[PDB]
DNA sequence: CACATCCCATAATAATG
DNA sequence: CATTATTATGGGATGTG
């Protein structure tokens, strides 16, 4: 009755045994598919991320956006999916704050929304010290140092 | 500068051939 | 063994207030 992670910290169970065999690539970072393209040598744990990686040395967008005057282009369905929603208003992402209500576009917009809530600023600037609620702000002030 | 917002890319999960 | 599909994840870039 196996296909429980045996390292010391992890206690976790899985029904595939593929996705267990990747569970123990993370572990050691066994990254087997090398980018073949010259000066990039990134690696990924498996094939298929390394055939959506070249799309970023090839250009292929394969996911059209069929809106009359868009058509966008994006190189995984999963971004062309996000993408839609500009032009259909769905905010399937909601707020699950006590008093909030708000719903977002993408998962991760509503993930940058709860750090309002929170309070926390988890992004540093490495020189003065300051503490941002987003990455980009802290960029920004980034570009003011230097 | 704090946000929401739209764009880009990889990691993880899940199931199938 | 292998491939495919979709979600989860999170940074990059931007325009408003
Ligand atoms: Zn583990
Ligand atoms: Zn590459
Ligand atoms: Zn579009
Ligand atoms: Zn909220
Ligand atoms: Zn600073």
């Amino acid at each position: 009755k196996k296909l429980k992670c045996t390292v010391e910290g992890c206690d976790r169970t899985f029904v595939w045994p593929a996705h267990f065999k990747y569970h123990l690539k993370t572990h050691r970072n066994d990254r087997s598919f090398i980018c073949p393209a010259e000066g990039c040598g990134k690696s990924f744990y498996v094939l298929q991320r390394l055939k959506v990686h070249m799309r970023t040395h090839n250009g292929e967008k394969p996911f059209m956006c069929h809106e009359s005057g868009c058509g966008k282009q994006f190189t995984t369905a999963g971004n062309l999916k996000n993408h839609r929603r500009i032009h259909t208003g769905e905010k399937p992402f909601l707020c699950e704050a006590q008093g909030c209500g708000r719903s977002f576009a993408e998962y991760s917009s509503l993930r940058k929304h709860l750090v309002v809530h929170s309070g926390e600023k988890p992004h540093q600037c490495q020189v003065c010290g300051k503490t941002f609620s987003q990455s980009g702000s802290r960029n920004v002030h980034m570009r003011k140092h230097h």
